[PDB]
């Protein structure tokens, strides 16, 4: 497992939520991708 | 975000899946994480019939 890098894309999809002004439903399924990404790689931010 | 760079951690994660080791639960939640994340960021890598 890459667990840096996967962690390191964690931090960035956060940040996407909080900072990267996306659309309503894009932040959905982004939403839904963080829960999911953090179960994966067994990390969380 | 940029579509190059949503390509490329969507590509990354398909690599994961397939070469990463995890658990079973782990494999589950990061083949949804890759259906969540071609809907959110408009690409495709596994484009299974299962993404909403
Ligand atoms: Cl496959």
């Amino acid at each position: 497992m890459k667990k840096r890098l996967a962690y390191a894309i964690i931090q960035f999809l956060h940040d996407q939520l909080r900072h990267g002004g996306l659309s309503s439903d894009a932040q959905e399924s982004l939403e839904v991708a963080i829960q999911c990404l953090e179960t994966a790689f067994g990390v969380t931010v």
